[PDB]
């Protein structure tokens, strides 16, 4: 369903807002991302007191979900952020990963973030960026049907499960129907 | 006019408009028969840019690679949708193994990856999937058009269409 002006930052009523000490979840996201693959995790993270930083190519830009149900404002350009400043990384699916994996900046960000050991949450097509960063050979994960073959070709050990957690870092799921489990493990690693 | 040949086309919604219409136009001008295949005959699928509309001629369940002379695989998001269904993957695998000409452009090669019939074959593809084509064992080349063993014709983007169509027509003749 349509989600009117979704917001992903701590509300002006948050007690954690002023001190600015919240954990930060980076999100590589562009047009045609799977709507709920952003709004659901984002809403859970926000309710948990974590901040969400959307990253694309132009700060202030508005990107729209594949279903047109959600539109989100981009907080930062990938040129002005570093994997270092974030605690975790979210990679929503839809056609967003396809658009982003053709840009070395996002692939490098994903690679460096993964190599930092920090938690990464990738759902549906999201893993495509992990493939491009080439950091999943020998690691356990799942993904949406059409790319299962690509994940395997990338040397990863595929599992058909609602959620897969590798070394308490990589959290992957298959579809929006796995969101409950996806969010559970993501939150767990953030706590 | 040479011997007319039936060209199968695996296509669904959100395909890259010109990646179907340009080759189709060129193929028809040469007297060839273009046959579109999806899940349900009679359906109308539209291109990613809402410019091209395509009536589906056949259901993947009612056709065999044997009845066609060649296969066209347009890009866009169509291959992503199709490669999630064994029927189209099997059709692609079987078609390639038959030795008949296959023309795949932009994202089109994704169905070839899924069919797992490109290890050791030369080809090109759109930027975002280069790593996937390489992981599949293919020998990647960044050229406007790549023809492997006079069968597999691949191109990167719509701007490569002239070369793409040229080689496809060449193999059809």
């Amino acid at each position: 369903s349509y989600y009117h002006h979704h917001h992903h930052h701590l509300e002006s009523t948050s007690l954690y807002k002023k001190a600015g000490l919240s954990k930060k979840i980076a999100v590589l996201i562009t047009d045609e991302f799977e709507d709920s693959e952003f709004t659901s995790p984002a809403d859970e993270f926000r309710k948990a007191g974590h901040e969400v930083i959307t990253i694309e190519k132009q700060a202030g830009k508005t990107v729209k979900g594949k279903k047109g149900e959600a539109s989100v404002t981009i907080d930062k350009s990938i040129d002005e952020v570093t994997p270092a400043e974030f605690d975790a990384l979210l990679l929503p699916g839809g056609h967003s990963p396809d658009y982003l994996r053709g840009d070395n900046r996002f692939v490098t960000f994903t690679r460096d973030f993964v190599n930092s050991g920090k938690p990464v949450f990738a759902i549906c097509h999201g893993p495509q960026l992990l493939i491009s960063a080439d950091v999943i050979r020998g690691r356990k994960l799942t993904a949406v049907k059409p790319i299962i073959i690509d994940v395997k070709n990338a040397g990863a050990e595929f599992y058909d499960q609602e959620v897969v957690v590798d070394k308490d870092q990589l959290v992957t799921s298959r579809t929006p129907d796995d969101l409950p489990a996806f969010n559970r493990e993501a939150l767990r690693l953030l706590g």
